[PDB]
Formats: structure tokens, C-alpha cells, sequence
């Protein structure tokens, strides 16, 4: 559905723009994180594993690969509280096909109706 | 400095309705996001120098909405809270999702006013 959180990154994952709702959820101001890697921002700082995971998702998108996965973030009450989020990274190319930005999107799934994945039988 | 690499940017939906705009663009136009959110980009005050400028921006957004990349120079009410005209190198990038469907348009612009002034001076014969 239309995102709840959204951010624009350059192709190295550095933060360019972030909507107010995401900044309020993480307890972060844009000026504090702008120009620096997205994985360093507080949303991704539950642990060294969550940080590393997000750096890896940014590397995958920076390569042209679309990312979608459920993740946990410090994303509620000014960075105090963990929420689960459906998270996506869209590589944005220019007319020649070179990746120039990344779009980070998320929606809070903490109250979303419990859903079943499609699992292979084999 | 380090951040000079980017100036105005906005995120539109696939039909050009406004979703997000950065503060440099809003302050330069004297516009708040709430006056323009969910309504066509070409109705926002940057593009209202005349009916011509508005009609061209609507064409540019329809071009990008069809999946084509747009870049060209334009003039906007984009300095001193919308009070002054600046020339801008303006681009719209259609953004596709994983299935290849257009989901958003990225609007970017850089102020090239001093740049055109300099080109005109170097052009003097």
C-alpha cells in the first residue's frame, strides 16, 4: 500500500531526504543523518546484526536488485520502542539505466492482520 | 560543500500527484507540503509564472507518467519564498517497482541562474 515511512538515499546508501513520520518514529532529525549511511541511523541500531543487515540490503539495492523483507526497527516513540515493518528498497535508475538513487519504504505491520506466505511444497 | 550535489527534489505518485518535497524546494517556492500534497505537481506555485509554464509542466509530468525520462531547462517561482524567478535544470525520472510498473516520479532541479548569466557573458561577441 502507499508507504508509511519513506526515504531517499544516494546510490551509496547515504541519507538524502526522509519523511517527517519516519524521523518522528526514530527520534532523529534530518540534519543529524543527512549525507551519512542509512544503516547508521537509529532505526537500524537494535544491534550490530540489524546494522549489518541494513548495510547488506543497501548493497543489494545499490547493485540493481529490488529488496523486500520484514525487519524490526527502533521506529516508535522517538526511537524507544521496536516495531516490525514491511521494508522495501527500490533502485532508481537514470535514462541510461545507471543507479542514481535508492528509495526506502516501510509500513508498520505491528497491527496488520496476520498473513500467510506462499511456501513451496518442495 | 559535501551536500551541494543535490538541490530541489520531490516525489510524485505515478500520475504526478505530490507526495513529498524537500525543504529547499518548499522554502524557495513559499509553499507548504499541505497545500500541494495529493494534487498535481503542475498546479504548485513553482510552475505558475504563466499559463504557458503550467501547461508545459503538465506535459512534462504526462511524459514521465508514460514511462519516459524528461530533462530540460525551465524557469520557476523558486527563490525568496516564491517571489523571484530562477532558471532550473529540471528532470523527472519515472520509478518502476520490482514488477516493472511505474510507481513514482522523482522530480529534481538545480538552480542554473548564475550559470546562464555566465554563459551569456562568455558568449558576448
Amino acid at each position: 500500500a502507499l508507504y508509511e515511512f519513506v526515504g531517499l538515499l544516494d546510490a551509496h546508501g547515504n541519507v538524502l531526504e526522509v519523511n517527517q513520520v519516519a524521523l518522528e518514529g526514530g527520534g532523529i532529525t534530518l540534519e543529524e543523518i543527512r549525507g551519512k549511511p542509512f544503516w547508521k541511523a537509529r532505526w537500524w541500531q537494535i544491534s550490530k546484526k540489524t546494522e549489518a543487515t541494513q548495510k547488506r540490503l543497501v548493497e543489494t539495492a545499490s547493485s540493481g536488485e529490488f529488496v523486500r523483507c520484514d525487519v524490526e526497527i527502533l521506529g516508535k516513540s522517538g526511537g524507544r520502542e521496536v516495531i516490525a515493518v514491511d521494508f522495501s528498497l527500490l533502485p532508481i535508475c537514470n535514462e541510461e539505466g545507471s543507479i542514481v538513487y535508492l528509495l526506502a519504504e516501510g509500513r508498520n505491520i505491528t497491527d496488520k492482520k496476520k498473513a500467510e506466505a506462499m511456501l513451496a511444497l518442495k
